């Protein structure tokens, strides 16, 4: 149940989110990381917004820092998002 | 108590926010519109994980979207996140 936001469109990530919505799915989580983030929100406001705002809130927003691999087997960082929708109690 | 995430290094707005803690803020707030709410991650994460990871953590995430007066009697919707960090008690 989740949607990751890769180098697709944003308007073909609230396509996967709606369908994964219609197909049942009773939270569908929309992941990015990096400058995707901003992305992500746009898909989540879409959402919420121009498509299932009768029956479709924001559960929760949780952010983190994931883990990036450098030439030197050593670490950096990149911040990440992760937005629930979930239908509308 | 806010910051908002420019254009600046990240570095300035995360001391930023520090420095509002370290004035006794109980609670600041990283705001941020567009490609930058990635960045407004960025910040608070930094903060929370590194600089104040034993005094200060995320109190609640809030995103939405706005109207920009442009070009003509045209309207653009941007994204927006306001990250709110609130001390350790
Ligand atoms: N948890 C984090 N995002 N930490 C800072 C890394 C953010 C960004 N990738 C940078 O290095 O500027």
């Amino acid at each position: 149940h989740v949607v990751y936001i890769g180098k697709k469109p944003v308007m073909n990530y609230v396509l996967a989110v709606i369908t994964q919505f219609h197909e049942g799915a009773k939270e569908v989580s929309i992941k990015a990381r990096g400058r995707a983030i901003s992305r992500a929100v746009d898909v989540a406001e879409i959402v919420r917004n121009r498509f299932l705002k009768d029956d479709v809130d924001v559960k929760e927003i949780k952010i983190g820092t994931e883990e990036l691999p450098t030439a030197d087997g050593r670490t950096t960082n990149t911040s990440t998002i992760e937005i629930v929708l979930a239908r509308k109690t």
